[PDB]
């Protein structure tokens, strides 16, 4: 019976894109069961799965994601390719970004006329993807331009709003705060990203309600759980 409840840890800027309401509602039902979804940073996202308080973690974060795994607390990874980046800003776009051919190109062009950018600075799979790009651009961002804020994808578009700045974000976040919490643009668009889902390790945990993590995670990647995510 449904209090009956799964729980799973996610990232605030999952929850931001609104995917888990329409995702998760056939799953509720045929199981007659409840899941709560527990959005906090990704780095408590993967302690709460290490302490056993959840029964499923859903992040975007591979390196955190293998680690986990590699550490016994997560069993049954699966991919849920879901998402994409794209580059925001002010509708006038001063550094000319809508003229990049690559996300790569468009950081560049942001480091040389030194625009304002805001990077989420935190431990999250936006970040890291963040720092690939740089990377890919053979540039390392140093200078007054390059902020690095330390919180999730929602105030970092606030605070982007706020400076008209540019940021990366996810599409999904941004569609969810897009006209009513920013008057940013995307500027630059690309493929999906790889969010993993994992049960709890019931070896490690024994009272995590691994059956039903495992009937979650076998949803989210069947049909069903793939065209609500296609449609999304
Ligand atoms: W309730
Ligand atoms: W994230």
């Amino acid at each position: 019976n449904a209090e009956e409840r799964l729980k799973m840890s996610t990232t605030t800027s999952t929850q931001d894109s609104g995917l888990l309401k329409v995702l998760l509602p056939p799953f509720e039902k045929k199981n007659n069961v409840k899941v709560d979804v527990i959005a906090v940073g990704t780095g408590q996202a993967l302690k709460l799965g290490e302490a056993g308080d959840v029964d499923v973690v859903f992040v975007h974060a591979r390196k955190l994601e293998d680690k986990f795994v590699a550490d016994g607390f997560g069993v049954n990874r699966k991919d849920v390719m879901y998402n994409d980046f794209v580059i925001v800003g002010p509708k006038n776009d001063p550094a000319g970004i809508a003229k990049a051919k690559t996300a790569a190109e468009a950081l560049k062009l942001l480091a040389t006329k030194g625009a304002t950018f805001i990077s989420r600075g935190d431990k999250s799979g936006t970040h890291t993807k963040e720092l690939d790009l740089w990377k890919s651009a053979g540039v390392d961002p140093k200078g007054n331009w390059y902020v690095e804020a330390g919180q999730g994808m929602g105030p970092v578009i606030t605070m982007a709003t706020e400076r008209r700045a540019y940021t990366l974000t996810d599409r999904g976040t941004y569609n969810a705060f897009k006209g009513a919490k920013t008057d940013l643009v995307i500027l630059f668009q690309g493929l999906f990203n790889p969010y993993g889902i994992m049960a709890v390790n019931p070896k490690k945990f024994p009272h995590v309600k691994y059956d039903l993590a495992m009937k979650l995670i076998d949803y989210v990647t069947g049909p069903e759980g793939l065209k609500i995510i296609s449609d999304y």
